[PDB]
């Protein structure tokens, strides 16, 4: 529980008005056919976004922070697996991430 909740912080940090500029793209699942990528779910058989993630939190679904952890990372792999290195979206991915595993590192324990 402890831990969930830390996890709940991270969260709540990623969704929030400071992580914006860069978090944006990663709020709400990909919308393959409204942005013409009609690869994306050949390419990515798991995709995940922000809030799904959420969802899951919300409806108890994660058992314990390595869950959850693996979530949110595999929405960043999801996103360097689909686009070149030098695209912005990585770069904002990147970011992102930044955030993340700096504080995920700071679990209680």
């Amino acid at each position: 529980p402890e831990q969930l909740k830390h996890c709940n912080g991270i969260l709540k940090e990623l969704l929030s008005k400071k992580h914006a500029a860069y978090a944006w793209p990663f709020y709400k699942p990909v919308d393959a056919s409204a942005l013409g990528l009609h690869d994306y779910h050949d390419i990515i058989k798991h995709p995940m976004d922000l809030s799904t993630v959420k969802r899951k939190m919300e409806n108890r679904d994660y058992r314990d922070a390595q869950e959850f952890a693996a979530d949110v990372r595999l929405m960043f792999s999801n996103c360097y697996k689909y686009n070149p290195p030098d695209h912005d979206v990585v770069a904002m991915a990147r970011k992102l991430q930044d955030v993340f595993e700096f504080r995920y590192a700071k679990m209680p324990d």
